[PDB]
């Protein structure tokens, strides 16, 4: 049912073992039904497009020159992986990718022994690809280790930390750079701008080669079958453009970074945050804003446009973004910081460190919170209430709406006693009136229904599932609004009103907001059960977000189902 | 006093010091190092540090006008003659004690501490915030930050580089190269050719113990704009010619013993070599050692790939500095299902460093973690049971935290595999139930037989001996749980949860670190402060059941 017609040639190939039967002379031919193939493909699945289309000649000459899978190739990201799943196994399942049920968006290990490792956050393939190198060269057999990262993963520190480690342990690893002066936006750095365009790498101690044509497979197999028999740390260099083969791709590689569904031939939290920043910044000289590559993302399109001054893109570095905040906190301007909970993560140590301990009033502004979507487990804001919760002087705001998301930005924004971090979702909210701003009572929640014998204590988005449970059982509806530091007397006084508690977020139940209000009731003796309702134990699979949260009963219907069944 | 050091007498004030004749500089330097000398060797600390930095902090404090300019001192570590010339003179043979002078810089002790300072690498990123503040501020403030050949190499330092030479920050990085870290600095590390091409104004290197060679150049580049990386070489210890087992040599024993016999077996140390008891190892299996350099985050990632190619590797990390590997260890090693052995030392409360270095949250950032098996052994035997079971655990990570010095002696018997998920019942009472996880067993046993309480050795954090914990709560009035980690999101937090989710409603008494960081002082001291010993622990439940 795969139109041999069409593809011909890709008809002939599954398999790497079948890829490499094929004579050199016929792989450019392969490469324009590649990207054919991928072209309509991906423009019926949405999801990641100009990003294969960049490495469709890359990953023939990679899988024509290396022994896979017993030769390992890392991709890093793995947004550009789709030409790699195509041609190891997977091309008559590729339609659907980031679907419930179908192809993982990136590399998975668990998908395919050709995903080496599992890739979503960036600038890990070095890393692991050093790992591979020095076991291979152990094992002794003549197995070979290359990897492919991307000009934007390159400036996260781990890949400077790696490379650097490489140079002294000098391990058997060819590193790909797929230069496409891009990152999702617009690249930055020095680097960035960077006689010799590898005089950085040989100083890292790499053999660098290149720049060559990304999109010469014949050129890309001679010189990738050369390298690969090379000793030591190894690094070609080439050029690719994002996009190749589509005009409106090539012109515009942001906007088809991600694409929807297309035909080839409410306002969101993001945008409600980057209108705020506009708002605050043009009436107060003291903001400023930083992003670590993500612009786009967390809305501060307009705001870099409007206030270019006031705007810092440091690349992939989440970690320099937070510490680089503390230098502005230290200068007395009021720095905010934009990042996904998921890509939180990586800042950790600066959070606690080098703005917690020191009293610094950072604004955290922490998107993609809770449930993503089609981009799945590695990229789950699922556990930022748990990891901030613990760290002592750390304020953390749950908005349930976009008005609360605006109150609880201003209020952070003008908290000077130390940190404060607020929390949403990917998506729009429901409509809520936008009232004039003012600083919220910190610690506070606000009752929104009252009922009896169950009252549900929610914190963030989740509010209008609780509050339709709230009339269906007659239950008390309270909306927490921080989950740290509690309104401890709120949770004191319905605790001694009603014979069991609820709590609600979309994060880990472990250590998350429920089980700081466990915590409140416990250190104070008394003797009422809580119902913690929130991520299970485990890694969120891909699918709609909706569908997500159906499937985990953070929905109307199971929240009250949940319920149900805990009352025995 | 002002006979001894007659010029460090004048200077109580770096305002004063700018006062002097630039001839008289390289005597403030003999009396200092000499100053320092008596104080460090009657009150401990990292004095050998300082005594490399003393030209340097006599030439930064001479040439900029601090505490408005503003310098930064990354670590902190070879900071003690900066705190001796910014009016602590008298107080620096109080450093590192309890209610002492911090070990660091901090910046509530003295406005000269722009930046306070334990953990490494986050002297340039801070350094160009506060130089992007200074030239929108408009008042010529300078800015000046001080890094070392080891804290240079971490991912944080290459990415405030990488932005710098971009942006091009009015900001002097002073590089301050003794050739190695903690122990030899081993990495890639034209000495200026990377800082070039990062787009800084390379100078050096120079000789950093020739003062006024230092105030000259300093003086240069202080007034040159963007981006400015002065190279200087000191020599560590410029001046001077120089019980039980802990549980990191427990822990090298281990590795020792089990790659005598495993060739699979592969160490890794972010730069930590001789804290995580890793010396012996390192001479004799030096072909399986890894020193990454000031890098956890590579760290983790590389040990992932290790086991990937089917061996066998062990992160030896500090608590507190696995908090900058947080993000490897969820989504390199915990998605993959990577069975990555994590060997965490300085578990709790470690001591003298204080608040920068404390493991407090490592049970509360591991645990919220899928897919995590987090171990927390009461002893030394325990804890090599538990290095074994981790390290012959295949589905998936395991972490191993135990605290900065001594065991209980106990008893080494031969290894084999922990039940997993199950604790140990030590004592069977009434009413009340002690649940400990960790090394305080001993202090909750003596409250066990003391209030006639059952006591149990919890083992797990996680997964939790959910069985037991239920049959607990069946059996007393009170739970009682115990940990050297943040109340807050830690294990007795997940005791509550699973009671909570069974609508076993049992109060529970969480004993643990309170939410504000620890200060300095001895283990002993600060546990007893907190009320983490036996008299303590009792009073705290008398209280509670009040
Ligand atoms: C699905 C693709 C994706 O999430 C991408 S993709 C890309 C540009 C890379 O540029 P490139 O390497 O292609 O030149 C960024 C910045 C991100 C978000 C991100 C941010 N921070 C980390 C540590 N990890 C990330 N993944
Ligand atoms: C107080 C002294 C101290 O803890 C030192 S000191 C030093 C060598 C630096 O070498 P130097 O920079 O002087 O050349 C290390 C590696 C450490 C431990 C450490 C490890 N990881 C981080 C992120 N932070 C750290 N602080
Ligand atoms: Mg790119
Ligand atoms: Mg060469
Ligand atoms: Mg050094």
């Amino acid at each position: 049912s795969f139109d041999i017609a069409k593809y011909p040639t890709l008809a002939l190939v599954d398999s790497t073992q079948e890829l490499r039967l094929l004579p050199k002379e016929s792989l450019p031919k392969l490469c324009d039904e590649l990207r054919r193939y991928l072209l309509d493909s991906v423009s019926r699945s949405s999801g990641h497009f100009a990003s294969g289309l960049g490495t469709v000649e890359l990953t023939v000459a990679l899988h024509y020159v290396y022994n896979t899978p017993f030769d390992r190739l890392i991709w890093d990201v793995g947004h550009q992986a789709y030409p790699h799943k195509i041609l190891t196994g997977r091309r008559d399942k590729i339609g659907t990718i980031r679907q419930k049920g179908g192809l993982h968006p990136f590399p998975w290990r668990g998908e395919s022994e050709y995903d080496v490792l599992s890739v979503g956050h960036s600038s890990t393939s070095i890393s692991a690809g050093i790992g591979v190198a020095i076991a291979a060269a152990k094992e002794d057999k003549q197995r070979r280790a290359v990897c492919v990262i991307g000009d934007g993963a390159i400036t996260a520190g781990m890949a400077f930390e790696a490379m650097n480690h490489a140079g002294d342990i000098k391990p058997d690893l060819l590193v790909v750079l797929n230069d496409n002066e891009m990152s999702i936006s617009e690249n930055v750095g020095a680097l960035n701008n960077h006689g010799g365009p590898g005089t950085l790498f040989e100083e890292l101690g790499f053999n660098y080669i290149g720049p060559v044509d990304g999109h010469d497979v014949l050129g890309l197999v001679s010189t990738l079958k050369n390298m690969r028999d090379l000793k030591g740390p190894q690094f070609l260099h080439i050029m690719t453009k994002k996009g190749r083969g589509y005009e409106p791709a090539e012109k515009d590689p942001i906007t088809f970074h991600a694409v929807p569904k297309f035909d080839h031939t409410l306002p969101s939290y993001s945008k409600i945050f980057g209108d705020w920043l506009c708002e605050t910044a043009a009436k107060d000289n003291k903001l400023m804003a930083i992003t670590p590559a993500m612009r786009e993302g967390s809305g501060m399109v307009e705001f870099s446009k409007k206030f270019p001054d006031r705007y810092f893109d440091v690349a992939i570095a989440e970690q320099h973004a937070v510490t680089f905040a503390a230098g502005l906190a230290i200068g007395d301007y009021k720095p905010v910081v934009a990042i996904y909970s998921t890509f939180l993560q990586r800042a950790y140590d600066q959070v606690i460190h080098d703005v917690a301990i020191q009293k610094l009033p950072v604004l955290f502004a922490i998107d993609r919170a809770g449930i993503v979507g089609a981009d799945g487990q590695t990229h789950q804001g699922a556990f930022d209430l748990s990891f901030l919760r613990c760290i002592p002087d750390m304020v953390v705001m749950t908005p349930s709406d976009e008005n609360e998301c605006r109150q609880m930005l201003y209020t952070g924004y003008h908290y000077s006693d130390g940190p404060c971090a607020v929390r949403y979702p990917r998506g729009s909210g429901t409509g809520a009136t936008l009232e004039p701003l003012a600083s919220l009572p910190i610690g506070k929640g606000v009752v929104k229904r009252q009922g009896e014998k169950i009252a549900i204590l929610n914190f963030g988005t989740l509010l209008p599932e609780a509050a339709a449970v709230a009339d269906k059982l007659n239950a008390t509806l309270v909306d927490m609004r921080f989950v740290k530091p509690l309104d401890t007397a709120l949770i004191l006084q319905l605790a001694g009103e009603h014979d069991a508690l609820v709590t609600l977020e979309e994060n880990a139940i472990m250590g998350g907001a429920g089980s700081g209000v466990n915590e409140v009731l416990m250190a104070h003796r008394r003797a009422v059960p809580v119902l913690n309702i929130g991520l299970p134990d485990y890694f969120i699979p891909q699918g709609t977000q909706e569908e997500i949260r159906a499937d985990l009963g953070l929905d109307a219907a199971g929240i009250e189902a949940k319920i149900r069944d805990w009352l025995a």
